[PDB]
């Protein structure tokens, strides 16, 4: 994933998830 590549941009990515599963 696009994770290594760049610092943890993990935020948002969390966000929309939140609305895909929630």
């Amino acid at each position: 994933f696009f994770h290594h590549i760049f610092r943890p941009i993990v935020h948002v990515g969390k966000t929309i998830h939140r609305l895909v599963t929630g």
